[PDB]
């Protein structure tokens, strides 16, 4: 069984690559774990230095001037972050910038600028990963964010069949190497960031995220090439996209759409304009599934349905 995963930047694909290893192997080792423990502090370094940089262009204030000086202590220690050393000194210039109401005013302004997903996940969790002798669990290894580059290859067995797992990286730059993974595939799992209908591309922030998604599926799902391959739709970031849809009007994407701002609908409304994008809808069919990627027990259930779909 070979499975393909395509979709735009940052739309969860290689977050459920990471799922196949915990939910079909025994899960990421001690070893391995150590080995992220870099990319979560880079990860939330980088969170905080995005927030701080954005009050900048905005012109937010910090609620107390003294942050001031914790801002610039942060400069002069990121440097040890990214070597994978966290001192509770840095620790503790994070933690007093994070409580304060200037940085989340402008926390909660980030569809303006570019931040990570597992920005509030990792800050919020502070006191546990600046711990001396931390080691990342399995949740925060598949909170990480690293841009795929290259073909990534895994293989894993399950019900009996071997599978063989592609994942390739969505942002602009990448998508010329889909070409080489495009023989052979057994059925592709197409993943959109239900939570991307407010942001703009990291590559072009005049273009919104939703929009190229509705792209790139339009491109793949009517490809000849691809005409007895299954395609699964993975509508994905439910989490978020939940807690999104109460503050932020759907109609920043579709300005015609008329139903209510809650989940239930704003969901199935997203799931029928992609797939009203397949064009032979009595000959080819479409597997959609609503998931969170970093939802261990949702992706395991999911991928029950799938296989045997397939
Ligand atoms: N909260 C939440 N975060 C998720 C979900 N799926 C993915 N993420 C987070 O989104 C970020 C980006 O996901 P990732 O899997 O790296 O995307 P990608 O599609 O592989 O992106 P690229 O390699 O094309 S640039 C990661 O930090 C990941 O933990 C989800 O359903 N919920
Ligand atoms: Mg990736």
């Amino acid at each position: 069984v070979k499975l393909l995963l395509l979709g735009a930047g940052e739309s969860g694909k290689s977050t459920i690559v990471k799922q196949m290893k915990i939910i079909h192997e025994a899960g990421y080792s001690e070893e391995e774990c150590k080995q992220y423990k870099a990319v979560v502090y880079s990860n939330t370094i980088q969170s905080i230095i995005a927030i701080i940089r954005a009050m900048g262009r905005l012109k937010i204030d910090f609620g107390d001037a003294a942050r001031a000086d914790d801002a610039r202590q942060l400069f002069v220690l990121a440097g040890a972050a990214e070597e994978g050393f966290m001192t509770a000194e840095l620790a503790g210039v994070i933690k007093r910038l994070w409580k304060d109401s200037g940085v989340q005013a402008c926390f909660n302004r980030s569809r303006e600028y570019q931040l990570n997903d597992s920005a509030a996940y990792y800050l919020n969790d502070l006191d546990r990963i600046a711990q001396p002798n931390y080691i990342p669990t399995q949740q925060d290894v598949l909170r990480t964010r690293v841009k795929t580059t290259g073909i990534v290859e895994t293989h894993f067995t399950f019900k009996d069949l071997h599978f063989k797992m592609f994942d390739v990286g969505g942002q602009r730059s990448e998508r010329k190497k889909w070409i080489h993974c495009f023989e052979g595939v057994t059925a592709i799992i197409f993943c959109v960031a239900l939570s991307d209908y407010d942001l703009v591309l990291a590559e072009d922030e005049e273009m919104n995220r939703m929009h190229e998604s509705m792209k790139l599926f339009d491109s793949i799902c009517n490809n000849k090439w691809f005409t007895d391959t299954s395609i699964i739709l993975f509508l994905n970031k439910k989490d978020l996209f939940e807690e999104k849809i109460k503050k932020s009007p759907l109609t920043i994407c579709y300005p015609e759409y008329a139903g209510s701002n809650t989940y239930e609908e704003a969901a199935a409304y997203i799931q029928c304009q992609f797939e009203d994008l397949n064009k032979r809808k009595d000959t080819k069919e479409i597997y959609t599934h609503f998931t969170c990627a970093t939802d261990t027990k949702n992706v395991q259930f999911v991928f029950d349905a799938v296989t045997d779909v397939i």
